[PDB]
């Protein structure tokens, strides 16, 4: 119950509304996603970024990785289609945080994820604010485990950015996800992404491919 | 029911259309705000190309973000409808050609106010205005005449869309909508009122894509 709403292909919209350091900004995407075999294709715009595109890359569907004989354990779909509220604290080193409240849920056709991100205390012109990281992304396992108290899931990770001279910066999240309506064991997603981009296109845009299996 | 629209909120649109067989989706998203009466939205049709003129799908394509004076408040029956919402019929006619049918549901989704709309246009005149695509890309001012429909408890609206062909006539749009409450809708049935609509049309410079932009000022009278 959730799972044949994953069938085949499903429309996405995602919205962000941000502030890092009092830059509000704003971004939009749209694309589709099979959570059949764990793929995921979007086009994010900034209609209003004072920020590089890789630091909002994670709080941008989790529903949507694949999961193999651990169909029940998976959280993210069978909260559908009510939904859940992912909250995380990303933490970047020697530098700022972020703090997002997201509500991930079903309207229609489409599966919408509703993000509201606040950042603050990010040294200015540091690697974040500098604009000192690569447009690119890497590969990263994200242990998920089952919260009791709230009757949802707990997640620990930590985000390696690649950073322009060739060092990297780091980024600890720390995410709590709890169901809008009416538990899973201790499993992992591994994560695979590229960013790119469209040749005619003059506005600040991520193109974005993703790949997560449990 | 008031309440939810005490300022800005996030509108999606989901159009699943064929006209004459020809299959379509358009997705719109974008924002609304009750208190001034403004819309603003970017379509896009994600099927590829639209077979039917933009302009055709704009009555279709959330009449709760339409600004009502505030001693009309307990008349608007969109606003007092929400969260349950209502469902929206329409028959449209055009002159010397085909006929949209249409059903949506309209209510809100979280923070979220959604239109899911199906559309059938039949009976569709090859080479005519609008499988001919002879219809200007913009859009005129109009009345929408509501009354109350005692009879299921809701609205029926009656007007004409006045839309410019290329050439420089007109083509008529006979709408003909009927809307009921899923819910509890308004206290009492609201008395003989017009919505006065403006709408503009754009398009953005740096979509490739089928798309079009709409700005909207709707006011009660
Ligand atoms: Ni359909």
């Amino acid at each position: 119950k959730g799972e044949e709403l994953f069938t085949g292909v499903v429309p996405i919209l995602i919205e962000l509304d941000g502030d890092v350091n009092g830059h509000k900004f704003f971004v939009r995407g749209e694309g589709e996603g099979d959570a059949t075999i764990g793929k995921l294709s979007l086009k994010f715009i900034a209609t209003t970024l004072p920020v590089p595109w890789p630091t909002l890359v994670t709080t941008l569907v989790q529903a949507f990785s694949r999961y193999p004989h651990m169909k029940r354990h998976d959280f993210f779909k069978s909260a559908m289609p009510e939904g859940y509220v992912q909250e995380r604290t990303i933490y970047f080193k020697d530098d700022g945080t972020y703090k997002t409240r997201a509500e991930v849920k079903f309207c229609g056709d489409h599966l919408v994820n509703r993000i509201e991100l606040k950042g603050i205390d990010f040294k200015e012109d540091g690697n974040i604010l500098g604009h000192k990281l690569e447009y690119n992304f890497n590969s990263h396992k994200v242990y998920i485990t089952a919260d009791k108290q709230n009757n949802g899931i707990k997640a620990n990770f930590t985000i390696r950015h690649n950073v322009e001279d060739g060092s990297v910066q780091l980024a600890d999240h720390y995410q709590q996800n709890t169901p809008i309506g009416d538990l899973p064991d201790d499993h992992y997603l591994s994560t695979q992404t590229i960013l790119s981009k469209d040749l005619n296109e003059k506005r600040d845009h991520m193109v974005l491919l993703e790949y997560v299996t449990a």
